[PDB]
């Protein structure tokens, strides 16, 4: 529906630029546990979306960042059997496993401790994302690495540097 | 000295506060190339002597900081060899080398690439030491991996997540 998503657009284009920036992306959303959405999720779909490098999404591609939003609203939705504004241990390790991830239970409550900004051991909607986007480009590059399908990579020195090196 | 280095703390503490903040010891370094000197590098030196999580450093602490900078500017005039404000590849191998890393030759032209913000081939003095604080740190990590010593790590895929985890 482009007439639902341009009313949309333009209530979130605060300056009327037709350029959604950063800042106002993270004004119009809501992480459910009234503090301010976590910006480097918010720079991470910004970034996602932007075919320009202009920090910012026009209207075309703000169609995507909702659908996108609205795609892990969902997500979030059905885990969150409380309507906490969180999900447990229980809860993200179901929502990973319909991903497709492998991970060990105790694995569970390293990626929580990683990424849970509020610091009470559950997972907001906000750093649920960000948790998810860096666990999908982490696991993406060990899968380039493990050429045989073993779940182990053996590297040089080198090979870690240049890995690290195209991560941060 | 402590007289010498008192009268250096007083000028660098503009707001008389007894603590050097990341803003007041960045204004007071010289990078060479007539920008400000990076903002990672400052915050990865005062961390490093900041025993109090202050963001700053009082009086002792600074003592710590002016020989640390001190020394790396000893070392990064020893090697421009130009007096051009930046060390080529070449000066770059002989430095490193000087502290014990083995190293490729094509890898410096990545680690130039990794650090360099300004972009010419070279590399500053600020970017210099972010660069080395950074490839101690990872070849710390790699060395604790390397057990056998032998040049080469292997890891599983949730070993590998948490080493990741671990850096950044
Ligand atoms: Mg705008
Ligand atoms: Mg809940
Ligand atoms: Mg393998
Ligand atoms: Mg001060
Ligand atoms: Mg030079
Ligand atoms: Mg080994």
């Amino acid at each position: 529906d482009q007439s639902f998503l341009w009313n949309v657009f333009q209530r979130v284009d605060k300056d009327r630029s037709g350029v959604i920036s950063d800042n106002e992306l993270q004004q119009a959303l809501s992480n459910g546990t009234w503090t301010p959405f976590n910006p480097v999720t918010v720079r991470s779909i910004i970034s996602m979306f932007d075919r320009e490098n202009k920090a910012g999404v026009n209207f075309s591609e703000f169609t995507g960042v909702w659908k996108y939003i609205t795609d892990w609203q969902n997500v979030f939705r059905t885990y969150d059997r409380d309507n906490s504004g969180m999900i447990d241990k229980n809860e993200l390790k179901q929502a990973l496993s319909g991903f497709g991830y492998r991970l060990s239970d105790q694995f569970h409550d390293i990626l929580i401790r990683k990424f849970d900004r509020q610091g009470r051991g559950q997972i907001a909607f906000d750093d649920f994302i960000q948790g998810c986007i860096v666990l999908q480009r982490l696991t993406d590059i060990f899968r380039r690495y493990d050429t045989d399908q073993d779940g182990w990579i053996q590297v040089s020195y080198e090979q870690y540097l240049s890995m690290v090196f195209s991560i941060v």
